[PDB]
């Protein structure tokens, strides 16, 4: 083939930043396999904010285009709903497009009390994108859990995922700094999947929660509730750390888990995170592929040829 679990592809961190891509449509047209978005749920008032730093309104390249004819025409700095609108417009204009993973960092976690929890997140994505999403319900099928499904049968072929979006969730830097014991994005969303599954409602889910932070063994052992563990089939961590000798990355490949390796440029010997040479970047992607990455991410927006790279995972 390959399948979504046997390939290595390339992502762009903070793809909503105007400095990288004038419009979000440009991020979508970059060829990248993974585009990362920073969302805020605990700002005041309505909407999920899109912003790198503490939001004042939004700071993004998203336009909220109503259709493809409107892409690259509107004022930017739109919110998550606006981003999703751009995605839908672009999707409708590019039937059979490459599968794209939207990696969402929930900067400040969820805000269920304020109407921005896992259920409302799913509902918004369903409203905007509908059938274009490949989510946990799709992967899991009739299996008891996502883990059971993925280990036994793996992911669909890349060809079969044409015209699909997938979503990954990681906890954010702000909730990592909370002195209180509010549940983090990972436990909250995984618990949501567990609860949906118990209610026979997994089909309405839209995103895969990831275990964030490179670790040896089975990283899911960090969760004291074993019932949450099989809802994590995506792992996200520092590339240099994954390559430092302490972690057996073949484990992920054998089990068909998705492995996102961040800051790919910081793997020694370090190369530029934005403007490396094409040769340097390609070599780095190949190195990470051999080390069983599903995705290698950095800021290589100047290198769309590299961003489009898809190679076999694990040699
Ligand atoms: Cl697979």
């Amino acid at each position: 083939a390959t399948t979504y679990g046997t390939s290595t592809s390339v992502g762009v961190h903070n793809a909503y930043e105007k400095e990288k891509y004038r419009y979000f449509a440009d991020a979508l047209d970059s060829g990248a396999a993974l585009l990362e978005l920073d969302l805020w749920s605990n700002a005041l008032g309505r909407s999920w904010r899109v912003s790198h730093s503490n939001p004042l309104g939004n700071n993004s390249n998203c336009e909220g285009a109503a259709n493809a004819s409107e892409l690259r025409t509107k004022s930017r700095d739109q919110d998550f709903a606006g981003c999703l609108s751009d995605m839908r417009a672009w999707h409708d204009a590019h039937p059979g497009h490459r599968p794209i993973l939207l990696k969402i960092e929930m900067k400040d976690g969820f805000n269920a009390k304020g109407g921005r929890g896992p259920a409302e997140f799913d509902a918004l994505i369903r409203q905007k994108l509908g059938d274009a999403v490949y989510g946990p319900g799709d992967l899991t099928g009739g299996h008891a859990t996502a883990d059971e499904a993925v280990r036994a049968g793996g992911w669909p072929s890349r060809a079969d995922l044409a015209g699909k979006f997938l979503f990954e969730l990681i906890p954010g830097t702000v909730e990592e700094k909370n002195p209180f014991d509010k549940l983090w994005t990972d436990v909250e969303y995984a618990g949501h999947l567990k609860d949906l599954a118990a209610q026979g409602k997994l089909a309405q889910s839209t995103a895969f929660p990831a275990v964030h932070g490179a670790a040896p063994g089975d990283p899911r052992e960090r969760y004291a509730d074993p019932a949450l563990r099989p809802w994590f089939v995506v792992f996200d961590g520092d590339a240099a750390t994954y390559l430092n000798g302490s972690i057996d990355t073949s484990w992920y490949d054998t089990r068909h888990y998705l492995l996102i390796m961040t800051d790919a440029h910081n793997v020694p010997p370090v190369i530029d995170g934005t403007h490396p040479t094409e040769a340097e970047a390609l070599a780095r992607v190949r190195q990470l592929a051999a080390a069983h990455a599903s995705f290698a991410t950095a800021d290589w927006y100047p290198l769309p040829s590299v961003l489009k790279t898809v190679v076999p995972r694990g040699a």
